[PDB]
């Protein structure tokens, strides 16, 4: 089942000079109980995809174009009435290092309340102690000794383990995690990643995450989607992507990978066409001319490169 399908998804960060073309044209279908990873280089557009699809965009971005379908109705353009129920209850997203949305004077206890009480939800304190610690346990921890605690007293880890489970709280049916493991030393970052498996296995739910490490993606992925300077540049299932990798700009990372020249897009004033001609190697006049279509080709696989076609 497609339990969610971006269409056309134009969204933008209004500037002085001018918008800021990151999420520019994007589109893509999340697998029912997939996990999908969204993979891309450092200031790409990863998380403003991820934000425009949870309309959790600054005051900053705005929506210029498309729609975002889940359950084949659009979560843009949607009463919050109707936006409300879906939020933490269906839909769930731990963002870019929501640590910081940790004020540190609380204890964790009460970060769960804030969170419970803020998405309508009315639970009697001692329910709400029940209901985090189990989930607090999902995550393997101490429910008694983290739930009476201040967040300046736990690791990185532990902070992103407390973050997922409050995440977990309602039993959501989509959980979308943000650089999930980033700024994070390399053991714990493996124990996050394992913890992460035992999830996808041990609960019914689409896991849509994103990271700049395609290792990580590989460890953790069914299908991942590469974007390049605001673009959705390609997509297709993790072993494909190492096999038979598609964009010429995939292609250099997975040799890459067994470095690219070139200096990353300007967002502002990008190239024409195919953001990636002047990197590379393969580069044509159409590709300068023009933005190659986003296409299906052959099975889970699609492009947006001048090579190819259906
Ligand atoms: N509120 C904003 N206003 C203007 N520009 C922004 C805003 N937020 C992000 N950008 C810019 O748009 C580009 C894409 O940012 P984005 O955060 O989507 O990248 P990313 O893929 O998350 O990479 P990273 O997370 O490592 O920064 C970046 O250059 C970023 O600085
Ligand atoms: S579109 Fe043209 S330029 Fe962009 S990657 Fe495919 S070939 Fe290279
Ligand atoms: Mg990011």
């Amino acid at each position: 089942s497609i339990i969610i399908r971006v269409e056309d998804l134009r969204a933008v960060y209004l500037v002085r000079e001018g918008t800021i073309k990151a999420a520019d044209g994007i589109s893509l279908d999340i697998l029912e109980n997939s996990v999908t990873a969204i993979v891309g280089e450092s200031a790409s557009g990863k998380s403003t995809i991820i934000e425009a699809m949870t309309k959790t965009l600054p005051p900053n971005g705005r929506i210029l174009s498309g729609r975002v379908l889940y359950k084949g109705k659009d979560l843009l353009t949607m009463r919050e009435e109707e936006l409300r129920k879906i939020r933490w209850k269906e839909i769930a997203l731990v963002p870019q290092a929501a640590q910081q949305s940790l004020n540190p004077t609380m204890k964790v206890i009460e970060h769960f309340k804030d969170t419970v009480e803020a998405h309508g939800v009315r639970w009697s304190h001692s329910e709400l102690i029940e209901k985090a610690s189990e989930k607090l346990r999902m995550v393997r921890l101490n429910p008694e000794a983290v739930l009476n605690s201040y967040p300046l007293q736990l690791s990185g880890g532990m902070k992103q383990r407390v973050l997922i489970a409050l995440a977990l709280l309602l039993d959501p049916v989509v959980l979308i995690l943000d650089e999930p493991t980033s700024a994070l030393d390399v053991l714990t970052q493996a124990h996050i990643i394992q913890l992460l498996k035992e999830l996808k296995k041990m609960l019914k739910i689409t896991l849509i995450f994103v990271t700049h490490d395609i290792a990580v993606a590989a460890e953790l992925a069914d299908k991942v989607a590469v974007i390049y300077g605001g673009n959705l540049v390609e997509y297709n299932s993790t072993f494909q992507i190492f096999k038979n990798p598609l964009h010429p700009y995939t292609r250099g990372l997975i040799n890459s990978i067994m470095p690219i020249p070139g200096d990353p897009p300007s967002l502002l004033n990008p190239p024409s066409g195919c953001r990636f001609h002047p990197r590379c190697e393969y580069a044509m006049e159409i590709c300068k001319k023009e933005k190659p279509k986003w296409i299906r080709l052959d099975g889970e696989a699609h492009v947006a490169c001048h090579l190819y076609e259906e």
